[PDB]
């Protein structure tokens, strides 16, 4: 898989979703590194612009082929090319907001292909989220396990908030190969997210992201 998944590598993503009933796509398209762990994104909103929620739900919808591992620990998505990968994800935010996601993964022409379907439900009007009051991602550790013959993230995730302090979030996350690959153990991954920039009402955003494999045994 080191011949088809090179040092350097493109992907595109298109995101179809709704929060709040709120109803919006998103197309972007992005590059990096994924042996380094490193990765931008440049993302746009092509329906339901400008969003009347808080764009930080949705940064970590958007790349889990661009994880770096130490030689020792199967790194489960590459390994998963050329058929790729799908998961789904359930977000529980502290004041009951819920987001759930299905993706899909594949390796298309060279470049990998997202394709995202979200839904967000239950934030309260006055809240963080609705009134666009949160100020990106704290770094997250995703703690990683082998279950039922899927790869489990777990995550404490925290968003910061403008006037002081953390939104919470739970995160748990099923990752599926399209064809039998080799399970890790338990491992932890390190991310951190950041916005690099975004127009005055996040039509148009960037991201930058470094993920990375780390053991939590030996």
């Amino acid at each position: 898989n080191m011949a088809i998944i090179k040092e350097f590598m493109r992907f595109k993503v298109h995101v179809e979703g709704s929060v709040n009933g709120h109803e919006f796509e998103i197309e972007g398209e992005g590059k990096g590194r994924p042996y380094e762990g490193t990765q931008t994104a440049k993302l746009k909103v092509t329906k339901g612009g400008p969003l009347p929620f808080a764009w930080d739900i949705l940064s970590p919808q958007f790349s889990r082929a661009y994880v770096k591992h130490p030689a020792d620990i199967p790194d489960y998505w590459k390994l998963s090319f050329p058929e790729g990968f799908k998961w789904e994800r359930v977000m529980n935010f502290e004041d009951g907001g819920v987001v759930t996601v299905t993706q899909d993964s594949s390796l298309q022409d060279g470049e990998f292909i997202y394709k995202v379907k979200l839904r967000g439900t239950n934030f309260p009007s006055d809240g963080p989220v609705m009134q666009k009051k949160t100020m990106g991602w704290e770094a997250s550790t995703e703690r990683m396990y082998p279950e039922d013959g899927a790869l489990k993230g777990e995550i404490k995730q925290r968003l910061k908030l403008k006037d002081g302090g953390h939104y919470d979030a739970e995160v748990k996350t099923t990752y599926k190969a399209k064809k039998p690959v080799q399970l890790p153990g338990a491992y932890n991954v390190n991310i951190k997210l950041d916005i690099t920039s975004h127009n005055e009402d996040y039509t148009i955003v960037e991201q930058y992201e470094r993920s990375e494999g780390r053991h939590s045994t030996g």
